[PDB]
């Protein structure tokens, strides 16, 4: 059942190294790329900057006519003598902190205005920041593409080339992001225009969605400024799932130009989110590829990784973004196109010792390939490095080909990688629990995230109380993701859109954290699993509107729940945990009825019950919590044990992570000690005790035969 | 020279551990005392909370009659049995995440409207917020102060009692900081325009500093909303001087009711400011007390630290601290109110290992003395906690007095400290560098902070390009002052406000952060200090507005100074340094008439000169940059080496922090490795290995 790179029939683990051909002496090439092969890597990986090839209009050099370094099919041709496949990455953005993100200085000077992404008042948002429909854009693009595409199809491994992936633009919308300033260019506003002519037909059926009293498609104008209506926040919605359509119709141009050179290797695409070392955002950012995901299966899509430290303090970024990942894109394996190594900033230390940690931690959270970046240093030639002269530091190998720290603990890690890919490809870990993913509550990019300028989203002024923002991050991704595995209780993601019930019936529990807004679809599956069988764990809230905010009561109806929302003191008794603090003054107080009550308010009123509902069970609490407090995790714990779920070993110091992976023939045992003591503990499989002496921010790994 | 604690008239470490008996079973507050003495800790702290003892509206209980965690009189008892000083903070706030921030319940329902912090339209903040020269507030207060006061008085060392020192209520205008918003009581507003009729006099000459059209004072409402004029941000800058003013008030009356019951001991305050473990913010908090610490040369604030880790992520934090605390309260010593001791927060995790290499890194970065917060868990009895059941996790004890990991920790500090206190309290560190403090560009909590979600203060609005928190933050804090500490260069602070001209001489380099605003007294201040022979360092900007935003172009003309503004690319060449990133397109662009030119633009224009003014030099770069490149680094290197600064060690790695620490008979050598891995090197003016996240201190007799 699991998904995992195939080489000749095998299971294969993808090794990459990234090193920029453009940034290194070419005398030193060919020193690069046999380290690299020494490390037990099978692909290296790079950009071609459309700046360094394309020296000025119609001009171009892969020869290395004007600068060594442009000698692009002389790196193509050391990769296949160095038994190297290859990773091309064209652009036409690349980011790369590449001056002008990789676009030519002469392009960005003449485009004219209407080529760049426009805020309301229809200034320039950034001079390098275009429209991604631009016509002047994509007719330059095509153009460069005209140029590099004949080269990389030459190339291709079934032309007994190196090059087996490639990689369409770099990170769509991370610009749209690090400004939260959304592109209001003409060409993009007609799109939307469009879009909401086709959604709606008629201004009639619009203004019964809405609560407006337009006289016309004429009379719609995109939003802007902040949401103070019902009728605001159905606009904005509307704009969201526009520019996911806007995303998809940009990437399939790129898509059906390149495959027109005959080029018919795997195409990738990468995901943005990390900052600052976590990657809570992440999820937003994944969001905005739903409708590239559904219209493309066979774009693969990779995470861009940026831990920049391993601690408690980041510990569950990566697993959940490998588990979302997951749930947006089954069919394919999960991979970090981009895998830390070394630093981007001087200033933002990466330590050999803390990045062999999290390429351990990477294996037991189910990474199944990765391209490490950067695993060579580069110097920026002709004054290219956006932000000075070196790129990246403690890498593998610094840009002159010396080995540094972090070489061993690669050539360390894929040694292990190696020895055991045939059988760690193929091991699963045991998931009882089922977590929820409702895209819906993730598109707010336009309206609500860390990065955006103006806080345009305030539900208060909507009469409601629980934001899909605040609920996303602090209950979901810092609270219960982060809960359960520093529990050390396996779950899985299930993206909700499309859901096949017979997905969700192998788990013991199904969790769901809800605002007051969920689709008609979504009610009627919960309340499907439930009846057929399925146990839901539901909080903070029953919802009781659609994603318009208008009424839907579909779940609440079928679960047969009265409720009240009323203020009551932030803590709460649930299970008997006294003294749980909740996110929320406002509560659901549930009527008695045919239930269980498990949670009590201040003034001991029910904000939470258990029923069974056909064959199934419900637990509806009424009230918020994350991850803030110690009662927190032993309420996680409580619910998990309502269905007898157990962790896979006892573990005699609850502070160390473990990963069980097993198949038919091995299980790996994965301990994490994400935390900076030494720690001796003692363990045993749930169904004599070893002992383990780990040292800060490190692993272990242990393999049983059977 | 150096300040520090005194005890039998020797230097003294202060040591204390903090210890909420209110929150320990009383069964167990000896073996907390016990064990918090057996450590070489010598003072003990708590909170004295209002609601826990004024138990209803004129019902106190203080020898728990009405439970036994309500026995203060037997708690101040036993911390003298167990030969152990005393620091009570009786509030009235006292935070602590207790109920009410420590208000009584019955006070909260009792209080009328206008007793309580209001928005502009009259609404209450928030029902444990009130308003701090409330009439009514205030009376309570007082009645309270008439119980607690007496018990403390006699409670004083001078009474052989244990009582050493006393907080005044607790980090006062937290409040608004954490959520920015002001009180708009329309008591404060009467005094609020009291303070503007006082500075201006009349409504034309604050007619004429704020370009405003008011017929009279009558016409004048208090500032709100985004700055959307520059009228608007004159009277948003006096509002912030009131606010400076208006807690100076508060405290005085608080010191003046405390004296009055011959309470003699050291009075303190505690300041907050640090943020997901890192403190940019801290000096802003600073920056709120300027009237206080002008008016009250006999209340010691000390920092609250809070870490959380210790690496290069936070390494320059506490040192930036301690040197701008030093700079604007240079009479008493640097000291830790609040000492991170454990974690407030479950899922934010405390280990002892960062934390001991913390105790150790603020020795070198010059603390006096330290109160560890928390030495001891609590429980919060009767569900009196603001969050859960329990207060603080991975502390020194449990609350049932359980010795945990930090324990061995501190007992292993207090006994390097106590063996080294008599040298090392007395010596310095030799700072060739001073770094200008220019308060102004920090009096912005109501209006662009960390904390702030909704900006009101955008720069461009009012024809400017260098906002002054973005300058504070990332040109000052986390870049030149991280990148001096990273460098091993030491640094002082000095307060420009008020500033002696003789106390600059002594440094060989002045760095001066400037906006393109600065008033009239620091323009002619430093004008008067290169003129004199002083060697300055300006960027990035020449100023050319007051504090009013009202022309003031005195250093400009003083230095002969001509510039226009012009945009060109992020990078500049500096020194001969190529593709230095700097923060803006604009940049001043510099007539280099009798002038060196030193940075140039892409297309080489003159973005930076030196030349010699008077006996003195200048130096300006009209570019920013702060520590996010190997560039900037090596620029500031390049910087210092002008004026032939040197470091005091060569050490072989780069990456180790080293602090020299001398007086006239002793040195001291803190190593700090902030980075996670084990590093070997040496060092000369003798090979040695340091463990990730560790220390090494080494004394040489001179
Ligand atoms: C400009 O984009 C870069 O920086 C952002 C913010 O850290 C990352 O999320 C992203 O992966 C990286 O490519
Ligand atoms: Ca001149």
């Amino acid at each position: 059942s699991e998904k995992y790179f195939v080489k000749n029939g095998q299971p294969h683990f993808l090794i990459s190294g990234e090193v920029h051909y453009f940034r290194i002496n070419p005398k030193l090439w060919r020193n690069h790329l046999q380290l690299l092969k020494q490390t037990g890597a099978d692909t290296v990986s790079t950009y071609i900057p459309w700046d360094w090839h394309e020296i000025e209009e119609d001009d171009f050099d892969f020869e290395g006519k004007t600068h060594p370094a442009r000698n692009l099919i002389r790196f193509i041709k050391l990769c296949k003598e160095e038994n190297l496949d290859l990773i091309v990455k064209p652009g036409p953005y690349i980011l790369a902190e590449y001056e002008n993100q990789g676009l030519p200085s002469w392009l960005l000077k003449k485009l004219s205005k209407n080529a760049f992404a426009l805020d309301e008042n229809g200034n320039v948002i950034s001079p390098d920041l275009v429209s991604y429909l631009s016509d002047e854009f994509l007719e330059y693009t095509f153009k460069w593409y005209d140029k590099v595409m004949p080269i990389i199809s030459k190339h291709q491994k079934e032309h007994y080339g190196p090059i087996t992936m490639m990689q369409l633009c770099n990170e769509i919308g991370v610009f749209q992001w690090l400004s939260g300033k959304s592109d209001y260019n003409p060409k993009v506003i007609n799109l939307y225009k469009e879009f909401i002519i086709q959604r709606y037909k008629t201004i009639e059926k619009l203004n019964s969605v809405y609560s407006t009293n337009y006289n016309s498609f004429d009379d719609l104008k995109a939003p802007s400024g902040k949401i103070k209506l019902r009728s605001d926040y159905c606009a904005y919605f509307d704009f969201h799932l526009f520019f996911r359509e806007y995303y998809n119709k940009y990437i399939s141009i790129l898509k059906n130009k390149i495959r027109s050179f005959g080029i018919n290797i795997k195409l990738t695409h990468n995901i943005p989110g990390w900052i600052y070392g976590n990657a809570s955002e992440l999820p937003m950012l994944i969001s905005t590829y739903s409708e590239i995901m559904k219209n493309h299966p066979d774009i693969i899509f990779g995470l861009d990784h940026i831990p920049e430290f391993v601690s408690f303090r980041n510990a569950h970024s990566d697993l959940a973004c490998n588990k979302i990942l997951e749930a947006m894109q089954p069919e394919a394996p999960v991979w970090a196109a981009e895998f830390q190594a070394g630093t981007r900033e001087h200033h933002v230390k990466a330590y050999a010792k803390d990045l062999e940690t999290f390429y351990i931690a990477s294996l037991a959270h189910g990474i199944k390939g990765f391209n490490y970046y950067m695993f060579s240093q580069g110097i920026n030639p002709e004054g290219k490095g956006f932000y000075g002269k070196t790129f990246y530091f403690q890498t593998a190998l610094d840009a002159a080909s010396n080995k540094l720290a972090l070489y061993d603990s690669i050539k360390k890690v894929n040694r292990f990688i190696r020895k055991e890919q045939k059988d760690l490809l193929r091991t699963n870990v045991n998931s009882e629990i089922c977590v929820g993913f409702y895209k819906p509550y993730f598109f707010t990019e336009l309206i609500s995230s860390q990065l955006l300028k103006e806080k345009k989203l305030n539900v208060e002024e909507l009469g409601l109380y629980i934001d899909p923002r605040f609920l996303r991050e602090e209950i979901l991704f810092n609270g219960l993701l982060r809960g359960l595995q520093t529990l050390n209780y396996n779950y899985d993601v299930v993206d909700l859109e499309n859901c096949d019930l017979k997905s969700l019936t192998a788990y013991k529990q199904l969790w769901i954290t809800s605002a007051e807004f969920m689709d008609a679809e979504t009610q009627n599956l919960l309340s499907e699993f439930v009846l057929n069988g399925g146990n839901l764990i539901l909080y903070p809230a029953v919802p009781t509107l659609d994603n318009y905010l208008n009424r839907c009561e579909i779940l609440k109806n079928n679960f047969g729940i009265e409720f009240i929302t009323k203020d009551s003191s932030h803590k709460v008794s649930a299970f008997g945990i006294e003294d749980v603090f909740t996110a929320f003054s406002k509560k659901q107080i549930y009527n008695d009825t045919n239930s269980k009550p498990i949670a009590f308010t201040q003034e001991n009123e029910i904000c939470g019950i258990r029923k069974k509902i056909g064959k199934g069970e419900l637990t509806i609490l009424g009230f918020a919590f994350g991850y803030t407090s110690d009662e927190h995790l032993e309420l996680i714990d409580k619910l998990v044990k309502l269905n007898k779920i157990k962790r896979e070993l006892f573990v005699s110091d609850k502070d160390i992570q473990f990963v069980v992976r097993e198949n038919n023939k091995s299980r790996y045992i994965f301990f994490l000690n994400y935390h900076n003591e030494r720690k001796t503990f003692n363990y045993r499989k749930s169904s004599k005790s070893e002992e383990i002496s780990i040292a800060p921010f490190s692993y272990k790994v242990i393999k049983e035969n059977k």
